[PDB]
């Protein structure tokens, strides 16, 4: 049964046309309205030349428009490329050129974020009368499952990011497994938290819309105060939270310090993205108990959002008193999460090795990085029609079947919840004329450098320099000269 992600959505619209699909603090859309609007934009896009394998930039803010935008790109047959408005011009323009994007879905407020852009631009906030003249009907046969759905950039240790190419087929697999794992229903109300720069936004968006649940888009202001984040979730009657682990750690700390009650509607908290602190897990069970359910999800971007999860609420007392909390078991039978030795053989239970992913979860590869692709996406010697992705994560399967994350073999870290290659920051710092050698380490970020010429305002100079090349979370808050 060949299916694209938008087809899955379109099936749901047919079942529940009048259900509310998306709610923001400023307005809402029914499944019908969302679908009709995404179709009008997709038709327009098709006339701009968007077709299977066409990459389309999306530089939008979190809004009803953003959701129409994504789905319209998908419906037209194109793959979107998130272009985070908070990133600096130079980074965004590099992405646009690397991806060869000639169609950009954006808004007027993001004018002039790309340098020297000669492609087609659509501004969803000011061109809606035009888009409304296009057909409201579903498009047919614009893609096959092996065509791209999105290309999402991640940090690159050689000094520029690179695009992880995701096909409809793996995203559709993921989405259908996750709906069944989380038990999402038409009664759920799921908070959309993370930027579309993070593949987890796809979990939040497509899990919700392809099951008939309501997607509630957050604001910037609601996250900066945990009290506010909780109260707004109560007011909205949110049933499902999807939180970056570093955020949930903050939330656990404040829940207990301030004895805040959780929203009465909340049934499920999904965390992931970095190593969960066992001490805060213990504190959650002590103060909150087994409801809402708490799930730890693991996966790299290259494995399409998540490959394994662990229901923490279902662990025993002693499974939770280890020094590591598990990342659990595969999301489904067509996804393999192996712990392999240095020759790609499985190992006895409780033996540590490197995590390799196989099966349906795999990305196609990295966009325009054939060396890097060959190095990470490897033909399986024991199964030559298939590939494995080399995660760079160490782990071991415990005797109970649960996987444990045991850290990294390399210099990728998570800072403030974001995937960062230290090498990327090193490489860029080395470009600066006053830097001769440089090493950056965690932990937060600390840059160590041998100057050509020292200067007492070098810290502020180097942060200025980085600010116009890297996202803010890659900017070290401290420098050391040797
Ligand atoms: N994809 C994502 C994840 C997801 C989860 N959550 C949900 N699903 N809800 C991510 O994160 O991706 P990236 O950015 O690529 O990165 C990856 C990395 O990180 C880490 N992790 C994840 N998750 C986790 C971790 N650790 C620990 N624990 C957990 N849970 C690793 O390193 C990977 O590779």
């Amino acid at each position: 049964f060949k299916q694209s992600i938008h087809q899955l959505f379109e099936t749901q619209v047919e079942r529940t046309p009048e259900a509310v699909a998306v709610l923001s603090e400023q307005g809402q859309l029914t499944y019908e309205e969302l679908n009709t609007k995404a179709n009008q934009l997709a038709h327009y896009l098709r006339t701009l030349g968007v077709k299977s394998e066409t990459l389309v930039g999306v530089c939008v803010d979190r809004s009803l428009e953003m959701v129409i935008g994504l789905l319209a790109i998908l419906k037209a047959g194109g793959a979107y490329v998130p272009l985070d408005p908070t990133y600096p011009r130079e980074r965004l323009t590099y992405m646009v050129q690397d991806a060869q994007i000639s169609v950009l879905v954006t808004q007027t407020q993001w004018s002039n974020l790309i340098s020297d852009y000669q492609g087609q631009v659509i501004c969803l906030d000011s061109q809606w009368a035009k888009i409304a003249s296009y057909s409201q009907e579903n498009l047919v046969n614009t893609v096959n499952p092996e065509n791209l759905a999105y290309v999402i950039y991640t940090s690159g240790s050689t000094g520029k990011p690179k695009g992880v190419m995701i096909e409809h087929q793996s995203l559709v697999n993921f989405t259908k497994l996750a709906i069944a794992q989380y038990q999402i229903t038409t009664s759920d109300r799921t908070l959309q938290f993370v930027s579309i720069s993070f593949d987890v936004a796809a979990e939040e968006i497509y899990v919700t819309l392809c099951s008939g649940a309501t997607l509630i888009l957050r604001t910037e202001e609601m996250i900066s105060s945990i009290p506010s984040f909780v109260q707004k979730s109560q007011d909205w009657q949110i049933t499902v939270w999807s939180l970056p682990t570093a955020y949930w750690h903050l939330l656990v700390n404040e829940l207990v310090k301030s004895k805040i009650a959780l929203p009465d509607s909340l049934r499920l908290v999904i965390i992931g993205g970095e190593r969960v602190q066992p001490e805060l897990v213990r504190m959650w069970f002590k103060n909150v108990g087994n409801f809402p359910e708490l799930i730890n999800v693991y996966g790299p971007t290259e494995g399409t959002i998540a490959v394994s999860l662990c229901r923490l609420s279902q662990l025993t007392e002693s499974q939770r008193n280890r020094t590591e909390i598990p990342i659990g078991k595969s999301l489904g039978e067509n996804i393999s999460v192996y712990v392999l030795d240095e020759t790609l053989k499985t190992v006895p239970p409780e033996t540590p090795g490197e995590i390799y992913i196989g099966g349906t979860a795999l990305a196609r590869g990295y966009l325009n990085r054939p060396e890097l692709t060959a190095q990470k996406f490897i033909q399986d010697p024991f199964s030559p029609s298939e590939r494995l992705y080399k995660t760079g994560d160490l782990g071991r399967y415990l005797a109970d079947g649960n996987l444990e994350y045991l850290g990294r073999v390399d210099h990728q870290v998570k800072i403030n919840g974001f995937r960062v290659e230290l090498g990327e920051i090193e490489t860029v710092l080395l470009q600066h004329h006053q830097v001769a050698q440089a090493v950056v380490i965690d932990r937060r970020l600390v840059a160590y450098l041998v100057p050509h010429s020292t200067e007492e305002n070098l810290t502020v100079t180097l942060q200025q320099f980085l600010k116009n090349k890297l996202p803010s979370y890659m900017i070290p808050a401290t420098f050391v000269v040797l």
